[PDB]
């Protein structure tokens, strides 16, 4: 509504990331001309697609956290040739451009109390389609303002849907300022990723199937500890799941969370627990406990629970291809990081394929970064090779 009132309170399920502070980035390293005045005409023009942006947070009396509305007059693209302060109070949108060379830098910053993984990525791609628009023509493409997206417990209110389950058996048995989030990241060459990938449909499987066995594996090799199960989870985009489908901007986060307690021993089986892993996610969607158990993946900020082996959090967010860049323009790489409040527990993995490279990716603050991530590393690289 208008600047100062409150649009709507924020759902549970949100509330994660404001309790943490959590805000995402996403930088394209370019190469060429970034025409600054017409990238700013694509960043407001998106703004006026998506007002909500334009606002910020404040925690009610009532202990939750209220999304008021700003002014779409004071957000604008920020130039330049740390430096920068991250505030949910303030703002939970930031466009930075920095010049370089023969390209700059773009980084978009977002809460992620707004968007998830899906739904962010679908901005981006949006900014760049009216950059292109805008260089292209003078005009970025029109502009049709949306309303306040859903939460996820209101995406599931509208349907029947009205309000972990796993490991339950192992327990106890066996926001000030924000700070970026260590991320450690390795790279697989053009060859050893079609290596994996072939390796792949020639097993009735997936490269984030296999590469998240890979990560169980290396797990337990490291834990020091035999016999102990590896509590995983992983999120799952209810959009293509439920009922009416949702659109990537109608709803804030919808990631259902699919958790999986892996029991590797010194015998197991990559193919084995891969496949093991694939068919219980079909399990529990057949029995609609992904889609009725109120778990999303927003836990994965909160660490591991009281009671529990150290849960290991893998999020198969690769994508970002069929970006459009006016001629003159490149994308030459596209990191995504974090920048929850200290003192976060995030021990996350992730992985995508960029320009058909499989790219590993460890999250947050941990000894030796790239430990298990090398590890994870050789052992994509044998597997396809050396299996039988």
């Amino acid at each position: 509504m208008f600047p100062g009132s409150v649009i709507r309170k924020l759902s549970h399920s949100e509330e994660v990331f404001a309790q943490y502070e959590v805000f995402t980035s996403m930088t394209i390293q370019l190469r060429g001309v970034i025409d600054v005045d017409a990238l700013s005409d694509a960043f407001d023009a998106l703004l006026e697609t998506h007002p909500v942006l334009a606002s910020h947070l404040e925690q009610s009396s009532d202990g939750g956290w209220n999304l008021v509305a700003d002014d779409l007059l004071h957000s604008g693209i920020c130039v330049i040739d740390a430096e920068l302060r991250l505030d949910q109070s303030v703002s939970l949108l930031h466009l930075q451009l920095i010049l370089r060379e023969g390209g700059a830098e773009l980084t978009l910053y977002l809460h992620h109390c707004m968007a998830d993984g899906h739904h962010g990525a679908v901005l981006v791609d949006e900014l760049f389609s009216r950059y292109t628009d805008a260089v292209t023509t003078g005009d970025p493409g029109p502009i049709t303002p949306q309303p306040t997206p859903l939460s996820m417990e209101a995406v599931l209110a509208q349907r029947g849907i009205r309000k972990a389950e796993r490991f339950m058996s192992v327990m106890y048995a066996y926001p000030g300022l924000p700070q970026a989030v260590p991320v450690t990241r390795l790279w697989l060459s053009k060859q050893q990723t079609s290596d994996l990938m072939a390796f792949g449909r020639e097993h009735r499987l997936s490269l984030n199937a296999v590469v998240a066995a890979a990560i169980l594996l290396t797990e337990w090799q490291l834990r020091n500890t035999p016999h102990v199960p590896i509590p995983y989870v992983y999120p799952v985009d209810l959009r293509f799941v439920l009922a009416p489908p949702v659109a990537p901007t109608e709803a804030t986060n919808l990631l259902g969370a699919a958790s999986y307690l892996a029991e590797i021993g010194p015998n197991t089986d990559i193919v084995d627990l891969a496949s093991d892993i694939v068919a219980t996610l079909r399990a529990d969607l057949a029995n609609g406990v992904i889609q009725q158990s109120g778990l999303h993946f927003g836990t994965a900020f909160e660490g591991t629970p009281p009671g529990l082996p150290p849960l290991v959090f893998c999020t198969d967010a690769t994508s970002f291809p069929t970006m459009r860049t006016p001629p003159g323009l490149e994308i030459e790489d596209i990191k995504g990081q974090f920048y929850c409040s200290i003192s976060v527990p995030l021990d996350l993995y992730s992985c995508a394929v960029y320009a058909g490279q499989l790219i590993i990716e460890h999250h947050g603050h941990i000894a030796e970064p790239g430990k298990s991530l090398e590890a994870i590393r050789s052992l994509l690289c044998t597997v396809p090779s050396e299996y039988g």
